[PDB]
């Protein structure tokens, strides 16, 4: 094993292995939640960008993590990217839904992570996560909950002009 | 014949010009789709300036058709140039599906060009319509379609209502 | 099927999904050539920044075929993506013999979907494989091959010495 | 006890005193290496300013733990300072290899520290561990285990001329 690995245990070099699966899987269903936006029969540009830049926040997650397993001497294995839960994603509402579970379960992921390292005493791991994981995780959950209560306000008064208004006057 | 025409056939010179007819006649029913949207009782500023841009870009075509017919050796002929389709075009939606069926018919006799001159063996008219035209026609029905879909989804909803939060957000 | 859809056969759309997947098993594979060379027991920064540039080149790639597909009225279809050929590359030299054979091979796939537009008679497809696709990846297997010819012309010499040589005075 | 000292323990105040001692003496042995590679039968230029700098950010550090114990109401108790293991430091590659062992001895030292002040449940030394010394050692020392592999695969080819084109085209 490395010239430079120093209490980073197999049980967390694997599940950061799985963490960067987790996170490119994310990365494909915002790819897929992107592109689905802009089909010429959905059309909104402000949901297609939003969900497009969600991809590359996930890919950059993904590739901290591979340097992270770099730099404590762990060796990156990558497995097979299982496609995204759904071909067609409905309204802005189902999707942003689709996005908040989707959110949840990296949360959870870095959360199961954090008791890994907490449990092997691994204090680099931990303010790892604390530093570049966490916090932003704890955000964005928060502003797709803001936007599903916006949605659900606007679509529950009258559906189509109101997943127009919030594409207009919320997304960009 | 020209000093200068070099595999030009008498059929793609032909086509040309019955192609500059068709794109004159386009740039003349965005002239009216334009002028009917600024009427007092129809009063919507970002579809009139939407319409009179496209009769812009559709006259640019036949210039460009007519600039390529002369370097080549071809000669120009005019022919009359009929009148739109309609004196009234309906609502937003409605002149929206007529413009879409408009471009579909040019992008038809600008694949039907391709064909001939791809017949004809004239690679310099098919790296033409490559480079000036199809890929701006299929950009155009696309933005159109994405149109359509934003309309319909608007005016499903409240029709005059619909129809100027669409000029006000998404035109201008 | 789509309102815009114009001369885009169904052959050409499924052939356009599969080739959106491999350019990302392309990307995912650079993505593992990069943290290859960046581990502390391989250490070749310049080869490790190539490799990730041509991830990125890869993805930008496939994001350029998802938005062809959706203006012409395709619709997007993702599958899984298959891991890369290997967990560990090798030498410089083994890397850049594996890299050119990828690209062969999604070269083959550019000239088989030109032929399968070429027979569908689908002018679009071709320019759009034309401009964006073909001359890129020539120019792209002729830096590999150069490549592949100053590495071995150093590594015959003196193996260790010449990979570092290559690696600080061609790479960065 | 002090007036503002509040959750700090004896255990922690004496380990921190240790702690500033072992950086010290990492900073002067860094000092030795570093005139080392200035001596005229040596003369390797880079590498002296490599553990040059070393032996500056070894002073910071102390510096930083100095600052933290009267921060926290600790009393900053100075032991002589052992000098560094070695007069002379042979070749770049057992320096860095001596570098390497000196760095993952600083790090367990840190390790160590962090696992007091969690049994004595102390965030605020955990905090300031994990913000200012832990990420910089992790990648201080894949940095050094990075340098370690290119000097190996440079001066099993041919020592001198290895060590040579190291310091010129990797250190500065
Ligand atoms: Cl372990
Ligand atoms: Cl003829
Ligand atoms: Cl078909
Ligand atoms: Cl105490
Ligand atoms: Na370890
Ligand atoms: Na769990
Ligand atoms: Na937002
Ligand atoms: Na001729
Ligand atoms: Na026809
Ligand atoms: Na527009
Ligand atoms: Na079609
Ligand atoms: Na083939
Ligand atoms: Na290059
Ligand atoms: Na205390
Ligand atoms: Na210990
Ligand atoms: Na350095």
């Amino acid at each position: 094993s490395s010239q430079i690995r120093q209490n980073y245990s197999t049980e967390v070099e694997a599940a950061v292995n799985r963490l960067v699966n987790l996170y490119l899987r994310a990365s494909y269903t915002y790819l897929s939640l992107g592109f689905y936006f802009d089909r010429d029969d959905v059309a909104l540009e402000g949901v297609c960008h939003f969900f497009r830049e969600l991809a590359e926040e996930k890919r950059e997650g993904a590739e901290r993590l591979l340097k992270m397993q770099n730099q404590r001497g762990g060796r990156a294995l990558f497995q097979d990217l299982q496609k995204p839960s759904q071909d067609e994603w409905g309204t802005t509402l189902d999707a942003m839904k689709a996005a908040i579970v989707l959110e949840k379960s990296l949360n959870q992921a870095l959360l199961d992570l954090h008791a890994l390292g907490s449990a092997q005493a691994d204090p680099h791991l931990c303010d790892f996560l604390e530093s570049h994981f966490l916090d932003e995780e704890v955000k964005l959950i928060k502003k797709m909950g803001d936007h599903l209560t916006n949605i659900q306000r606007l679509v529950g008064s009258q559906a189509g002009l109101g997943e127009y208004l919030f594409e207009r006057l919320t997304l960009k």
